[PDB]
């Protein structure tokens, strides 16, 4: 429906620096222009000039297709180079959406030294630019809900769509929820199994949880290589992208291999990279004190859960407002490729977040029970103020109630705040097309979106699953409905509560495979240790975390050696096939008394008759 | 010294069928002329006819390693492949004695379907060929020998020349020797420092003992790489060698990259693979009850080491015929490659000599230590035999005395059975060449020299550091002596008493680097539980264990990533250079407005002057 529109970019400008502002502006169209793209200027809003820009060559944009082909080639990402002759690279492999869009920003965005015209709007001079993005199509929106929303499973096509309109990234998303959401069933079904005619807090559920963790991790570690194989974007990984907002102060010469490289002392960027440590425990402790409090509370009550709730309830904003701060922090060190820089973001964001919601649970499964002496002050102050205002409790098994009240009122609260809130907020010259105008206008006021978000939930609920799902194993049967909500849930926040992210390749989806291994291997122990806990000396506590540990490790070496054993057959194949098409005294007198062959013979015949 | 020879076959004969063996011998020369080799026929011994060959044209010499190193290059071994001139691929980069050797060895070996004339003794009816081997060079080895024996630190320079000469594996293993031999100064030193100043059985000793395993391990694995990257035979492990002895039925198509395959059902594989078990535990019940009556008769004179000391003796040949067994039970089940064959045997030998080695001390620190009423029967019936031939021991520490007898007079044993038996039994026409012919039959009655029992005796060496070391700390500085004599003792075995072994390429050292692993995890546990059990309930062995083996974990993680941090950049390079050199109505209707790049700034300074 667009009016075969490419990119938009916003330009905002001041009202007591408008001079500095156009010849920023000339500089910038000027810039755009020697490139080679088409670029038209209409009116926004509040202080805002719309730029639109496409293509407008198709030879360039062939030609930069071509070596952006070629450069992808000698990195190992490909195994056929394409000829010199363009007649038949975009006819046998046309180009897809994604492709040209990605193709098209990394022209706008990359400096001259590369082929383009840097209007980075955070290194140089840009401090008008405001964002650069691509635009949607509700045409292909409004048919891609009902058809999801329509169905029960999602095929591979399904997903494929995604992939090629949507970017790369999503799509791994997308594939790793729908992975996952399958693989849910079987802890669902076997919990189910166990929740009404296995008693309360099962051994054999913990070990079944663990190998199931362990089972899914490694298919999934599988199907990822076989998806990166399948879509061409394997190894990726290994291209060191540079970043636009990295500072340095000289230029040293490399030895092998030696361009311009910028470079900054690691004992410099160590300096600040230590702070995280005493950060990290400075916030730790408080959120311990309140979580302390809160459970005091809690507990007080039962000598006359809703300090719980209210907990859950409000700590999404100091949950956000700890989370700016992180990401704050992380602009204060320097990182010289962008991925260094987006895998410590991770590492920060997956530690808060998980001190931020297992913490709750551990400080009742594993402080409170074993010895509630701990909380003696805490209560004997509350019942002071309370006296003011105006003997002992041993808890049998608070966690089955806790499990309960953080999973079915977490992931009610988690949905609205995600899907209806927006929801809300979302209804809060001049010829015969300013419908599409004014759908620009709304466009560019929305919130950039970003998977790092919507991966952290799905590992933390798999965490959950882990290390938790002993104590109730109905959690598995809600996180199953949750989930298919969810994987149309965050469908229509991509499509219409956000703009459309700029497609950006990825092999793998990050550093959350560690998370998930991490996570995999605390839950082997701490499901153990809850269930020898609850079922109730101290020897047999160490001895059920070796043989759950160890079952976990043994379980982990057999289903490596299992899976040991898809696409990397046709990769091999496929080399196989270029490899056959690029295929196409002592020494003078000593043997000279024997020189041909026949009469070798004849003497080994001769040999052998007067041997006997 | 030798004759320009290059290589020697057997061919023995009989006396009841000499009619059968003459076709045979004229068949196997015809075959042999026809590739191109230049041969001759010499009297050997005892019905013995030498065959001795070396490559005759040197233009088909040169087209055999074009096109060797070509099939190397499509494989991934080389990252440069040769130009279609032999002219400077043998001046630049000259062919050394061990590829020449292999080159002829893989010529002399293969079938027709290759390029060779396959002779080999076992598959097809060449039952009286004996056996096909090149021959030594003295004048190197009294020089190599001398200059070994005459210096104390080997240089890189000195396993180049024995890479150069000797072939691939042996230079590997010689390297692994000198490594772990440099790496053991450090254990030894610090082992020395703590058994004068640090008490017995110190804690502190099992984590500085685990801690220098990882690192060792890490640093030589690093090691390894970099040694196969700077000889030019990294990823050879990934070309699947077939063998001659493997057996089929029929011959099933391939569907992707189908070439005629043979093929054996894995279920008829694995009816014969499990026998393994059944074998392994019936061995293993007999030599703990001969290791349980030696305990018991060694205690039994306490109240009147004798038996310890004819145990390992005596265990050698036990060890050999099990090993036999275990070889022989091999040939039985059937392997398609030679790679998978070779890492199934060393599976089966590491097994049974860790049985055979590491259970008298286990039998000793984990059974008799913590309760001894298990050897009380086997006392009554010693006691009652003694009686009939006409109260209550308890072992301090017998592990310290244990180990000394298990390394100081085991060692001894080993390099007196190693050096000095084949040293004894080292000393139990006709023209002016005739002394060269005597060698040549000295030289074929030897036996074939094998790395896999030199990798094996270090290998467990390495265990017995790792696991016991911290019951004697003096073990490492004896260990440290043993092995500075047995990097000369190894070379001169290889020099005088085997024939020379046939030049093999292999990328890796082979499946020992699991078993190194392997051990060093048990090591790290079972160290730390023979200092609770000998320090002097039952809850703190098992936080131990947990800290142990946690730290050993942790350690091999912070070990790995700073090692992620030699020749990976000299391929980088080598790439890049390469990759360099092969580098040479409501469309038309809308944007119609703004057509030139001019017109749209004076359009955007009028749209911002009338905004204001
Ligand atoms: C207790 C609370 C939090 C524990 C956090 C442990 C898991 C942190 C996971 C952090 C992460 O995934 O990033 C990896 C770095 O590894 C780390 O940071 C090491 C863990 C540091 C702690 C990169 O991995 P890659 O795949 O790039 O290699
Ligand atoms: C809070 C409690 C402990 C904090 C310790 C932080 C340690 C974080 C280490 C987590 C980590 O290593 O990531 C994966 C899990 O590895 C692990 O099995 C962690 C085992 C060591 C942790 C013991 C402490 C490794 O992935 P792999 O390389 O297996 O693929
Ligand atoms: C208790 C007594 C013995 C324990 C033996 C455990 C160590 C056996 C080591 C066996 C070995 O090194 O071969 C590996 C196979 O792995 C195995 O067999 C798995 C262990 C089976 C038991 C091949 O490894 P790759 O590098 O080819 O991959
Ligand atoms: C007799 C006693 C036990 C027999 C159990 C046999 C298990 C043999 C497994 C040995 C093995 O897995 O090889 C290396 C060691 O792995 C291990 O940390 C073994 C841990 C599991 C063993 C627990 C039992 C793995 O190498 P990685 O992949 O780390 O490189
Ligand atoms: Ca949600
Ligand atoms: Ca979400
Ligand atoms: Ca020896
Ligand atoms: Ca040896």
């Amino acid at each position: 429906s667009n009016f075969g529109v490419d990119f938009v970019i916003h330009y905002k400008v001041p009202a007591a620096e408008r001079d500095e502002a156009e010849a920023g502006f000339v500089q910038l169209i000027r810039a755009l222009t020697t490139v080679g793209l088409a670029t038209e200027v209409r009116h926004g809003e509040n202080e805002s000039l719309l730029v639109f820009v496409k293509v407008a060559s198709p030879d360039l944009f062939a030609k930069q297709v071509y070596r952006a082909r070629l450069g992808d080639w000698l990195h190992g990402v490909r195994v056929s180079a394409p000829h010199n002759d363009i007649a038949q690279a975009l006819q046998d492999e046309p180009v897809v959406e994604a492709e040209r869009l990605r193709l098209i920003y990394l022209m706008i965005t990359k400096p001259h030294n590369e082929g383009g015209a840097g209007v980075t709007p955070t290194n140089a001079k840009w401090k008008h630019v405001e964002s650069i993005f691509p635009l949607h199509s509700h045409s292909f929106n409004k048919e891609w809900i009902k058809k999801w929303s329509s169905k029960y499973t999602l095929e591979q096509t399904d997903i494929d769509n995604i992939r090629d309109k949507f970017g790369e990234s999503v799509a791994f998303y997308f594939a790793f929820l729908r992975s996952y959401f399958r693989f849910l069933v079987i802890p669902s079904a076997f919990g189910f199994g166990a929740w009404l005619l296995l008693g309360q807090f099962s051994y054999l559920y913990a070990l079944l949880c663990g190998l199931w963790s362990v089972v899914f991790f490694e298919y999934w570690k599988k199907q990822e290589v076989d998806l990166a194989v399948q879509w061409g974007v394997r190894g990726v990984s290994s291209i060191q992208q540079s970043r636009p907002e990295f500072e340095w102060e000289h230029e040293a010469e490399d030895p092998i291999t030696g361009e311009p490289v910028k470079v900054y002392p690691p004992m410099k960027r160590v300096k600040t990279q230590l702070l995280q440590i005493p950060f990290a425990l400075a916030c730790v402790v408080a959120l311990g004190a309140l979580i302390v409090t809160c459970n005091s509370l809690e507990v007080f009550i039962n000598e006359v859960f809703l300090p719980t709730i209210f907990l859950v309830i409000g700590t999404p904003t100091i949950s956000g407002v700890l989370m700016g701060a992180a990401e704050k922090l992380n602009a204060m060190e320097n990182y010289a490729t962008v991925d260094a820089h987006d895998a410590a973001l991770i590492q920060k964001q997956f530690v808060l977040n998980f001190m931020t919601s297992y913490m709750a649970l551990f400080f009742t499964a594993f402080v409170y029970i074993p010895f509630g002496h701990i909380l003696h002050p805490f209560l004997n102050f509350w019942r002071a103020t309370a006296q003011t205002l105006t003997e002992f409790q041993i808890n049998p098994a608070a966690i089955s109630n806790q499990m309960f009240y953080f999973t079915v009122t977490a992931q009610i609260v988690n949905f609205a705040t995600e899907v209806v809130v927006p929801y809300i907020k979302q209804q809060a010259d001049h010829e015969e097309e300013a419908e599409f105008l004014q759908r620009v206008r709304e466009e560019c006021t929305l919130e950039e979106y970003d998977v790092s978000g919507d991966y952290r939930e799905m590992v933390m609920q798999f965490g959950y699953v882990a290390m938790f799902s002993v104590a109730w194993p109905l959690a598995a049967c809600c996180f199953l409905v949750n989930n298919w909500v969810e994987l149309r849930s965050d469908a229509l926040k991509i499509a219409i509560s956000s703009r459309r992210p700029i497609p950006w390749r990825t092999d793998s989806i990050g550093p959350w495979l560690t998370a998930l291994s991490f996570l995999s291997w605390l839950g082997s122990i701490t499901s153990s240790a809850i269930v020898y806990l609850c079922s109730n000396k101290a020897w047999g506590l160490l001895l059920s975390i070796l043989f759950a540990e160890h079952f976990y490790l043994v379980v982990q070496l057999a289903v490596r050696f299992v899976l040991s054993k898809p696409g990397l057959q046709k990769e091999r194949k496929e080399r196989f096939q270029t490899k056959k098409r690029l295929l196409q005294t002592p020494e003078e007198m000593f043997w000279q008394r024997q020189r041909g062959m026949q009469e070798t013979i004849e003497i080994g015949r001769r040999m052998i008759e007067q041997q006997l």
